[PDB]
């Protein structure tokens, strides 16, 4: 029931190997984040870009990664993540079209 | 800016076609880390609408419950729970709205 519990099950799905995992861990994610304060819905949403990021949904990890620095421009974290995001993505367009 | 996107999203939600009710969820997401916690209210009220008219009953479910711990007297929350847990049990007519 718990709203700490579901979270620390969320942080471990999220970073886990199987990418079953890290879509349940984007589901807890989810239906946390209306439940949150300002400051874990902030939480929450990093998180959540990792795990999409993790998932190859490029695009929904970079949405919420740029919502992140339209707030927190200085948030070192979110711009990190949003290079990797970058990398990866630039990647996969080569893999795309070799 | 927060007040026209959620004027669209408001639109949206309650179209009578299914393309602008998903646009409308996809909108009301991106606010929903945005807001003051009176706008949240509304933004999780309208989720729950939303994926209630197209049939996403345990997200429209999530949606609700959340908010009904919050307000626990919310009788427009309890009544579109009511509504999910109707249409749950059988496919059919989506009440009116």
């Amino acid at each position: 029931v718990s709203k700490s519990t579901q979270f620390e099950e969320a942080w471990c799905l999220v970073r886990s190997k199987y990418n079953d995992d890290i879509r349940k861990g984007i589901v807890l994610l989810e239906e946390l984040l209306p439940k949150g304060s300002k400051e874990e819905q902030r939480d929450y949403v990093f998180y959540l870009a990792v795990g999409n990021y993790r998932l190859k949904e490029y695009e929904k990890a970079l949405k919420y990664v740029r919502g992140l620095l339209q707030t927190e421009p200085q948030n070192n974290q979110a711009k990190e993540l949003e290079r990797l995001i970058d990398k990866a993505m630039k990647k996969d367009g080569l893999l795309e079209v070799l």
